[PDB]
């Protein structure tokens, strides 16, 4: 009954206690006591993170009843809120002052700390993770109790709790550096890598907004453009392409939304290469249908619904800067398709390609000393149909197989950083002790993370065994 599981129902975890604070003084008290009898309490948001990185067997804290909207700094254009808020309440309070986030990172029902904490993500070439929106915060520590953050309170100390994995303490309260409310145009239309090639440079610094869905074993490339806003298919012709192929297999189709109808054509033979071929074909040609335009305010236009459940695994990589342009986030596509080819993965769509600016946070996957870098994310995706146990036990370990793969052939070459919400840990002791290595390689600042952890939580009572497992 009090089972808290991810999105996906990929991880699952009943905390023997779990605490849901109404003020900062009650949760000053469980922290208190908590860290007196060396209790695990390991901060949660939504719990939506495809890797359970919130997930406790021992004690979790949610911080959903703090949800306020606490100050906006009209003139600053800033809001500070309640770390346990959803984006999608922070959204709603900002409408009537005209304020939005200068991104975000999908789904809008994650928290504030949940968001921040991961170095969670949108696109935009010219935009950071969301982790570089925070201008300050306050954090109740084990070791020190409520403390404030921010570039002019312990600037080291800030820009490693802000994006710190729950590990540092738990966030009450961020403020977030807001843009203006504003409309986006938003095309959509198909290119092939050759297409893409050419205009990628300008493409990526004259649109706010880029992202390319790459569609496997086709050279359909999906890009979508979003910008500042001063032949017409039916739905039914749309889906045409995928209700006709799921009708030659073996079986109300006409009832299935477009995420639907994919599902169920995988669903099929969802390891078979040939049989991946034709369904990703088929949702090329439904993406041929959907070129054209929408216009909606900034957080309709940018966040999505998903609703599938999936394996993902998404990478950052450098890729140059603003002035100094380079082909490293081309490159790898172009080596992540011949390996998807060479290796026969039944690799399906979309495999996902964004871009963000730099993050001065040391966690980021993302982390430049350079404000003006850009970084490409590529996320890699399985999807699982149906609840079938044995069918979600073949597509876990194909997608492991996938993402090994990836690690092994493309990450180091390129400087690849994994997502912390997707980042799943090895059970084998030497790929656990590898990783353990590849962090510190990936991220600079991981001997200052646990000289942190080790000031802030010295009982280690905000920690689970993936932050135990990756910075022993
Ligand atoms: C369908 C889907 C789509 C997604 N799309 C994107 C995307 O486009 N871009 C992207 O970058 N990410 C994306 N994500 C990942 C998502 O942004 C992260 O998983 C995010 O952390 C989820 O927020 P949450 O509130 O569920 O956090 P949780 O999973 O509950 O927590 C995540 C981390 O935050 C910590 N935490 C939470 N609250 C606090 C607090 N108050 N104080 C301290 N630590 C705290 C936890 O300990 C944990 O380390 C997506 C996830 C899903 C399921």
């Amino acid at each position: 009954e009090h089972t808290i599981t991810n999105w996906s129902g990929t991880h699952a975890v009943r905390p023997k206690r779990f605490f849901q604070p109404e003020s900062v003084e009650e949760l000053e008290k469980i922290v208190k006591e908590a860290h007196e009898k060396g209790q695990k309490i390991r901060p949660v948001g939504s719990g939506l993170s495809p890797n359970g990185l919130a997930f406790s067997e021992d004690g979790m804290v949610s911080l959903a009843l703090m949800d306020k909207v606490l100050h906006v700094d009209k003139e600053k254009k800033q809001v500070t809120v309640q770390a346990g808020a959803r984006v999608q309440q922070v959204v709603d309070a900002l409408r009537p002052h005209g304020l939005t986030l200068q991104n975000f990172a999908s789904i809008s029902e994650q928290q504030i700390g949940g968001f921040i904490q991961v170095g969670a993500h949108g696109t935009g070439a010219r935009i950071p993770p969301v982790d570089e929106q925070v201008v300050s915060m306050k954090l109740v520590t084990p070791a020190k109790g409520t403390i404030e953050l921010s570039e002019e309170k312990d600037p080291e100390l800030f820009r490693l709790a802000r994006c710190g994995l729950g590990a540092l303490g738990v966030v009450t309260e961020v403020t977030l550096q807001c843009v203006p409310r504003h409309k986006l145009l938003e095309h959509t239309f198909v290119a092939t890598m050759k297409e893409v090639k050419k205009n990628h440079e300008k493409l990526l610094r004259e649109n706010k907004h880029v992202r390319y869905m790459w569609i496997p074993y086709t050279d359909t490339v999906v890009v979508v453009t979003c910008n500042p806003l001063p032949p017409q298919y039916s739905e039914d012709e749309k889906l045409q392409p995928l209700r006709n192929l799921l009708r030659e297999a073996a079986p109300e189709v006409s009832g299935l939304s477009f995420t639907e109808l994919r599902d169920a054509l995988l669903a099929v033979d969802p390891l078979d290469t040939e049989w991946v071929k034709r369904v990703n074909q088929a949702e090329a040609e439904f993406w041929k249908r959907s070129e054209g335009y929408r216009v909606g305010w900034s957080d309709e236009i940018l966040g999505f619904d998903c609703g599938g459940q999936q394996w993902v695994s998404e990478v950052a990589f450098p890729a140059g800067t603003l002035e100094k342009p380079s082909a490293a986030d081309l490159e790898y596509m172009e080596e992540l398709m011949r390996l998807i080819n060479k290796e026969g993965i039944p690799a399906p769509a979309p495999i996902e390609q964004r871009w963000t600016a730099g993050s001065s946070s040391p966690m980021s996957p993302a982390y430049s000393p350079s404000p003006d870098s850009v970084f490409s994310w590529v996320g890699i995706i399985m999807y699982l149909p149906t609840e079938d146990e044995e069918q979600r036990k073949a597509i876990t370990e194909a997608f492991r197989q996938y993402r090994k793969l990836c690690e092994t052939r493309l990450w180091d070459k390129y400087g690849a950083a994994e997502h912390w919400a997707k980042i799943e840990v090895p059970e084998d002791p030497e790929e656990l002790e590898a990783l353990r290595e590849r962090l510190r390689k990936r991220y600079p600042g991981v001997d200052k993370f646990n000289k942190a952890r080790r000031e802030l939580d010295p009982k280690n009572i905000l920690s689970n065994d993936m932050i135990d497992s990756l910075f022993p």
